[PDB]
């Protein structure tokens, strides 16, 4: 039970596009930001491109290939979608460039002008994508600020469908079976079973959100991954960041419940701060508060 998926998929030659500059690689490949200039169309595209290191193993081209599917799929505010698809030996997934970058730089920037309505209506935004893509059966894997794009300051959009996995009908998980993780994000379900949820991707927008307030901090800086699940185990997790009143905090220590049902859904978080947007300042406490190229977006 569902309508037709009526998605567009763009193709493109190598040539409509040309990239510029190096943002990230590591095993999968690299990140270029880069523009393209549609064929025929003399109008020049900022855009990001995401090639891959390999270009025949067989599972690997179909986890792209999916990934695809996937980020043509979705359309939702903040949610970032594909622009196209380079089908060159070593696959290359073009998107739509985030002018500002991942919001985790931003923070890391701007706190000094960074303040209470934008963090409350950023946190809102996030739950928003997320509980959309939970409309859509769609899971994640991986949240964290880094994940997180600015088109603009007052609208935030998610991307890197890397780790996502559709789920079936009767589904309501997925066992991974091996591969590369951050450890110090997804939930302890996670860590020893290899279980993925809904509920397993809250707690990351937990880990998310702590990230936002404290304003970029690095989460169990220095403390290794070896023993991630010991310390959870014992019942430590990340402390109240300074500027957060306990009503906020809170919600974070909603999501590293150890129970999986007992952490809100995005439903729930979308709420708690659509309430907190309406008076800001009342739930967080920053003193000095009061202080021939086209976009895309035209089809
Ligand atoms: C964050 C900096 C950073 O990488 N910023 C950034 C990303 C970005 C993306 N990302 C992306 C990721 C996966 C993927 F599959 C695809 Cl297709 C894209 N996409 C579009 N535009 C982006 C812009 C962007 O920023 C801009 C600021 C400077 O120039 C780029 C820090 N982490 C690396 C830890």
């Amino acid at each position: 039970g569902e309508a037709p998926n009526q998605a567009l998929l763009r193709i493109l030659k190598e040539t409509e596009f040309k990239k510029i500059k190096v943002l990230g690689s590591g095993a999968f490949g690299t990140v270029y930001k880069g523009l393209w200039i549609p064929e025929g169309e003399k109008v020049k595209i900022p855009v990001a491109i995401k090639e891959l290191r390999e270009a025949t193993s067989p599972k690997a081209n179909k986890e792209i290939l999916d990934e695809a599917y996937v980020m043509a799929s979705v359309d939702n505010p903040h949610v970032c979608r594909l622009l196209g698809i380079c089908l060159t030996s070593t696959v290359q997934l073009i998107m739509q460039l985030m002018p500002f970058g991942c919001l985790l730089d931003y923070v890391r920037e701007h706190k000094d002008n960074i303040g209470s309505q934008y963090l409350l209506n950023w946190c809102v935004q996030i739950a928003k994508g997320m509980n959309y893509l939970e409309d859509r059966r769609l899971v994640h894997r991986d949240l964290a600020a880094r994940n997180v794009l600015v088109k603009t300051p007052q609208h935030v959009k998610i991307t890197d469908f890397g780790l996502a996995k559709l789920l079936g009908a009767e589904e309501k998980e997925y066992h991974a079976e091996g591969g590369k993780v951050p450890i110090k994000w997804m939930a302890l379900e996670s860590i020893l079973h290899r279980i993925y949820t809904h509920q397993s991707d809250v707690w990351s927008y937990g880990v998310t959100v702590w990230e936002l307030m404290t304003f970029g901090s690095k989460p169990y800086d220095g403390i290794p991954a070896s023993e991630i699940s010991s310390i959870l185990e014992k019942g430590e997790r990340l402390p109240q960041p300074p500027i957060c009143t306990i009503d906020v905090y809170m919600i974070m220590v909603k999501c590293w419940m150890i129970d999986a049902d007992s952490r809100p859904k995005f439903r729930e978080l979308i709420i708690e701060f659509s309430k907190m947007a309406r008076d800001p300042q009342r739930y967080l406490v920053i003193q000095g508060d009061e202080r021939d190229v086209v976009d895309a977006d035209e089809y």
